């Protein structure tokens, strides 16, 4: 689900970024992981802010709602970190909406692929399962990644522990794909962030 803004990519991949007070080292080692986690695999880069307008801001507050994705033009753009959700994993997901995507089950074509179960999802979160409209995503030729550090799990933010926010429709290799298992970016993602920053070879 890459955005289809040009706008909202980031001019060179250059990404200034401002890390808040109130963390521990500890969560800054983790910030620090994840952003080089992002520039080993692309050609993304992270810059310690100076008098840029736009950047991010890694800000120490409750977890929630959503994210900014892409360059929000004229001024910072927060990211929330709280005692929840500060792992390698989610920020590697966060930044992945900081680069310009949105979640991989709410691609254009997703319907296609998983059925969302709404009546499972925690109020207030449809937000973040809501279908992007056609225009909003330009996916670059790549194909659905059941894989992506963007596609939730079967029951992220779901109601109870045995029900499902997100069914996959079909089987690949004999079973279900799994979704929203793996911490690190998946091939897919690396391919598309490539082709979103028109990273060299
Ligand atoms: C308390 N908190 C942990 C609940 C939660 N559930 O989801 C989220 C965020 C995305 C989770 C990324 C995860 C990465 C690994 C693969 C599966 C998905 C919310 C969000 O979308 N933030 O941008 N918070
Ligand atoms: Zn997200
Ligand atoms: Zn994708």
């Amino acid at each position: 689900a890459a955005t289809s803004r040009p706008e909202r990519v980031w001019p060179d991949g250059v990404i200034p970024f401002v890390i808040g007070g109130n963390f521990t080292g500890s969560q800054r080692a983790v910030f620090r992981q994840a952003m080089r986690h992002w520039e080993k695999h692309t050609c993304v880069t992270f810059l310690e802010r100076t008098d840029e307008d736009s950047y991010i801001v890694f800000t120490y507050r409750p977890c929630g709602c959503c994210s900014y994705v892409g360059r929000r033009g004229g001024g910072p753009q927060a990211i929330s970190i709280g005692k929840n959700c500060d792992k390698f994993g989610i920020v590697v997901h966060e930044l992945g909406h900081v680069v310009g995507f949105w979640h991989e089950h709410t691609r254009p074509d997703r319907d296609r692929h998983v059925s969302i179960v709404r009546e499972n999802i925690q109020p207030g979160q449809e937000y973040n399962f809501l279908k992007m409209e056609p225009q909003e995503v330009e996916s670059l030729g790549e194909t659905y990644d059941f894989d992506s550090i963007m596609h939730y799990a079967r029951n992220t933010f779901s109601r109870g522990i045995f029900l499902d926010t997100i069914v996959p429709k079909y089987e690949v290799n004999g079973v279900k794909p799994p979704i929203g298992q793996r911490t690190r970016l998946s091939k897919g993602d690396i391919a598309q962030a490539r082709k979103l920053y028109k990273c060299p070879a």
